[PDB]
């Protein structure tokens, strides 16, 4: 409808796949090369389904900060025959607050879904499903099951991936440029 949704759409149309694990279907953001991200609770194994194609996982790393605290981001390298458009220059370098964010989802159930979630707070610490978690972004939208892995963007920045909610608020794990330096 506007430049927020324009940027979100441009990311969804070239940089997302549908990832299926034994724990469900997730929006998966492709970042560069054959490297993508997914919430750690997806429990990625040796094999994953990518747009319903059986795909070997070449590496999977559940990120933690240097206090050894969960970040809820898994970095996956896929044995795929095709590279993602490199979007690393749209990643923020530092932890920050944002205005006017969009949460975008693409699954079998929720195709082409875009939610204007508005103001995003650097919340920091969250007890997420019983696990102490750092670098959490918070937005005041009643997000539901099926939105995990959803991409959070502002105009010109890809700032996080949706990892949970409490019925009133939604929570995303930060994406930082330093996760994807090669």
């Amino acid at each position: 409808m506007g430049p927020g949704f324009d940027f979100a759409q441009a990311i969804m149309k070239k940089n997302t796949v549908i990832a299926r694990t034994e724990k469900g279907e997730f929006t998966m953001l492709g970042v560069y090369d054959r490297v993508a991200v997914i919430p750690t609770h997806a429990s990625v194994g040796e094999i994953i389904y990518i747009n319903d194609v059986e795909t070997r996982v070449l590496d999977a790393c559940a990120l933690r900060d240097l206090t050894d605290t969960n970040l809820e981001i898994t970095i996956v390298k896929l044995d795929r025959n095709q590279k993602f458009r490199d979007i690393r220059h749209f990643l923020p370098r530092c932890e920050d607050d944002y205005n006017d964010a969009v949460l975008s989802v693409h699954t079998s159930k929720f195709p082409n879904m875009y939610i204007p979630v508005g103001q995003v707070t650097n919340y920091g610490f969250l007890n997420l499903g019983g696990t102490p978690t750092h670098r959490i972004l918070m937005y005041n939208f009643p997000t539901r099951a099926g939105q995990c892995g959803g991409v959070v963007t502002t105009t010109g920045k890809v700032i996080g991936i949706h990892v949970g909610g409490n019925g009133a608020q939604g929570f995303a794990a930060m994406l930082l440029h330093s996760y994807f330096t090669d």
